[PDB]
């Protein structure tokens, strides 16, 4: 279909993922975007990590920003918006552990705070995706579209004894 506004379609090729509601990419569709693949069609790129800093930190998509908590998108992306539209696109992608919860949250909730202060179709974010597989799978694949090239993971409780 086409994007929040209605005015066009997605830009990228989309992979079927658990909430049917969203758009999701693949790591193969990211990595071209960082090849430069739609340079001339984009404004903006906007890559939003949601994992905890300490993982970021360790090793992030290239260009990539840390907002982990609401209140951070919320400062971030829906404090400082339009800037020259100029035609081209803007777009937002989305992804924490395994792009699973809080990627698609904070995808939905960039979504209602964008229409609530908007007249209705206007979005200054019309064209979100959540990066499926998250930042594991993409760097399994794509090392060195990562910075630094490493992956450093939360600890988990082994305690369920």
């Amino acid at each position: 279909m086409l994007i929040g506004d209605f005015s066009k379609g997605y830009l990228f090729h989309t992979v079927a993922g658990k909430h049917q509601d969203l758009k999701y990419i693949s790591p193969e569709i990211m990595a071209s975007v960082l090849n430069g693949k739609f340079a001339n069609l984009i404004k903006e790129f906007v890559i939003i990590d949601c994992r905890y800093p300490y993982e970021y930190e360790g090793g992030h998509i290239k260009g990539a920003v840390n907002l982990h908590m609401e209140e951070e998108v919320e400062d971030f992306l829906l404090k400082k918006p339009i800037v020259p539209t100029d035609g081209k696109r803007v777009i937002v992608v989305f992804h924490c552990e395994f792009s699973s919860e809080r990627g698609p949250r904070m995808c939905r909730y960039v979504r209602e705070r964008d229409r609530l202060g908007n007249e209705y179709p206007k979005l200054h974010y019309p064209e979100l995706y959540v990066l499926k597989g998250g930042y594991k799978e993409f760097f399994m694949k794509c090392q060195s579209y990562c910075e630094p090239p490493s992956y450093r993971p939360m600890h988990h409780e082994d305690f369920k004894e």
